[PDB]
RNA sequence: AUCUGGA
RNA sequence: AUCUGGA
């Protein structure tokens, strides 16, 4: 029932006019030791690595410093920042600053101490905003003091490959196009990024870049807007209904979002909606859990804080076709760990839509195609995604 | 449950 | 994208 008075909604920038962002300058002083403490650990060899870019759009010729960690340290407890995705600059006039902050690693519930239902009730603090989670690449935009505007992937920016178009440039020719319909320049994005101190954070979806696990055709393509975060060295964000109004404004698409007061009904709605993996007619792959949380209860400051909770299936049985389709094409047995029966029936079905067209083989060694495969054995089979997973 | 190690 | 050894 919980599932049905809950309904994702992209109609709350209309509810962000009595909203005021957050702001904050940044400290040359807390960057500086900020960077002095990555640029110790990157030669330690808690491991980092650092790697510089040229921002090729640059008219001062600017460049930045991505920092990467492992995913497990994040974890450990005194680290000089928790950020996944970190883009570091020195200004024209010499002042160090952080040019792109992504948000703080956050982990699945049962991953970690902090993700324990148990603990999600004691220390954190609604309402909770339920992010529908689009499932991409992410992709960061912020604004240069000189004025460029910087679009980066996780941990990189610019391209590499003449033949293939990187996953930031391709960002970045999405980000142009979705300006130009509007009459926006990127040069206005930047210095209104700037002048927020601001990064955006969204998720590029398009399948004819590249196929994840849903299916993005033309009419659903482009920059998902879910987040924005101050460029410093603590973890601010904006909430959801202004960043709604941001992609608006931008002509960015909207992220899905549910507000809900009380922690107990949050699970009772992830737990619901797991049983299907579908919400309001629509295939959910996992919801981002947006919440307040501090260090010992009750004291102290409220920060940011987020978990995620992802669900299982029909999804794992998808990525098993998808890897058993590798199989047939490549000349290997494939692997049926689970699912066997249905499995079984959608590998002769890929078999036999091969023998038709045979121009499927070099489609689907190119990874594109696996999806209207799969979603053309459903219909064949007059199932649901949901329905395959439960036939055990 | 918990405690602890690696990645 | 997160897995894993032991008590
Ligand atoms: O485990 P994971 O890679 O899925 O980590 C989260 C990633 O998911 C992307 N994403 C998509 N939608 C959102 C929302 N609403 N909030 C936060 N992250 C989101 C990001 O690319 C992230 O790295």
């Amino acid at each position: 029932s919980l599932a049905s008075r809950y309904k994702a909604s992209t109609d709350y920038a209309k509810d962000a006019e009595g909203l005021t962002a957050p702001y904050v300058s940044q400290d040359p002083q807390e960057t500086a030791a900020l960077v002095r403490a990555l640029d110790d650990a990157a030669k330690k060899g808690f491991s980092v690595k650092k790697t510089r870019y040229a921002v090729a759009s640059s008219p001062t010729g600017a460049e930045v410093d991505s920092w990467r960690f492992n995913d497990w340290d994040y974890k450990k407890p005194d680290l000089p920042t928790y950020a996944r995705g970190l883009f570091t600059t020195r200004t024209q006039h010499g002042v160090p600053e952080i040019a792109v902050r992504g948000y703080d690693k956050f982990f699945n519930i049962d991953e970690t101490r902090d993700t324990a239902w148990s603990a999600i009730r004691e220390r954190t603090k609604g309402p909770y905003e339920l992010t529908l989670k689009e499932n991409g690449c992410i992709i960061f935009i912020s604004g240069l003091e000189d004025g460029t505007l910087l679009v980066c992937s996780k941990h990189s920016t610019g391209d590499r490959s003449d033949v293939a178009l990187s996953h930031s440039s391709a960002g970045e020719k999405h980000l142009e196009a979705q300006l130009e319909r509007i009459g926006k320049t990127k040069e206005e994005l930047a210095r209104e990024l700037r002048k927020r101190n601001a990064t955006a954070v969204a998720e590029l979806c398009d399948d004819s870049f590249e196929e994840h696990i849903l299916a993005y055709g033309p009419d659903k393509a482009g920059l998902y807007l879910h987040g924005i975060n101050l460029n410093i060295p603590e973890f601010i964000t904006y909430p959801s209904p202004l960043v709604q109004k941001f992609a608006e404004d931008w002509g960015f698409r909207k992220t899905g979002l549910i507000i809900i007061d009380n922690i107990d009904d949050v699970k009772a709605f992830l737990e619901e909606v797991a049983e299907t993996g579908a919400h309001d007619g629509r295939d959910v792959e996992g919801f981002v859990i947006r919440c307040k949380k501090s260090t010992n209860p009750g004291v102290g400051p409220y920060h940011d804080w987020f978990f995620k909770y992802k669900f299982e299936e029909p999804y794992l049985m998808y990525r098993q076709w998808r890897e058993c389709t590798k199989a047939l094409i490549s000349g290997k047995q494939p692997k049926i760990k689970k699912h066997v029966k249905i499995t079984e029936e959608y590998l002769l079905y890929a078999r036999k839509r091969l023998a038709a067209d045979p121009k499927l083989a070099k489609l689907y060694n190119q990874n594109h195609g696996i999806i209207k495969l799969r979603n053309d054995f459903l219909e064949y089979k007059n199932m649901k995604g949901t329905d395959a997973a439960n036939l055990e």
